[PDB]
């Protein structure tokens, strides 16, 4: 038992809701919460943007040592850095970024970094301003992440969508 509320069950591990991932993240405390990150650890804008806005930009300032000490991380790849006043820990995962031109086939390889993690709050990798479409992003952690996966969609629209479109 956790403390996750309101979630639709989708399959023995994915879980959904119509969310702020901030304001969830503020609630639930959750061991994890994934940030949608760019290789540079720049949280200019999307989900970054606004999680690092919710930590008075302490995340940014832990990011700015981590990438002066360790260069980029990889499209596909995560690092494990503080959750700040969010979480435990903040898993920052780089799905590719079509409006990038990167191989969509790179999502795949982000989501299995969530398998390290036996319970995840999450965003949909490679949606929003990312530019991939949001159902596809859905079937791949579906197909992928075999730990707990509790998926915050912020858009309302969106999350009806997803769960009327989902197989
Ligand atoms: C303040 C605010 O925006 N909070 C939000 N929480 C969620 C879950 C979304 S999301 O549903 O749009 N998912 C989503 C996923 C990935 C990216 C890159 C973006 C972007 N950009 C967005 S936005």
């Amino acid at each position: 038992v956790n403390s996750f509320s309101g979630y639709l069950k989708l399959t023995d591990n994915v879980y959904i809701k119509n969310a702020d991932i901030v304001e969830e993240a503020k609630k639930v405390k959750p061991t994890v919460v994934v940030n949608a990150a760019n290789v540079y650890l720049k949280h200019g804008g999307g989900v970054a943007g606004a999680l690092n806005k919710a930590t008075n930009n302490a995340m940014q300032v832990e990011s700015d040592d981590y990438i002066a000490t360790n260069g980029p991380l990889k499209v596909g790849g995560s690092c494990v850095l503080s959750g700040h006043n969010l979480a435990k820990h903040c898993l920052h995962v780089v799905g590719p970024n079509v409006n990038k031109g990167e191989d969509i086939q790179l999502l795949k390889s982000a989501y299995e970094n969530f398998n390290q993690h036996e319970v995840l709050l999450a965003p949909l990798l490679s949606a929003g301003i990312f530019g991939a479409d949001p159902i596809h992003s859905l079937r791949v952690c579906v197909d992928t992440v075999r730990t707990n996966v509790y998926l915050a969609v912020f858009d309302k629209n969106l999350y009806d969508k997803l769960v009327s479109s989902f197989l």
